């Protein structure tokens, strides 16, 4: 995991904590395109991050700073 992806990750929840929910879906896959990780590691990104992004339970600097942090850790083994 380069610290690129970090810098995605973060940008990716703002933008789903601040764009229209109709593309969230679009925005989501899109990181995904860009990451090509394997299913598990999709889903703990999704889980500790894209979703509650999308559900607006993030869409703060602090909370959205935690979510990366933390997917990030999981990202690496």
């Amino acid at each position: 995991i380069r610290p690129y992806m970090k810098a995605l990750i973060y940008e990716t929840l703002v933008n789903l904590a601040n764009q229209d929910p109709e593309q969230h879906a679009t925005i989501r896959q899109n990181l995904y395109e860009q990451l090509d990780l394997p299913f598990d590691k999709q889903l703990a990104l999704y889980a500790g991050a894209l979703g509650p992004a999308s559900s607006g339970k993030l869409e703060n600097h602090e909370a959205i700073s935690n979510a990366v942090d933390s997917v990030v850790q999981l990202l690496e083994i």
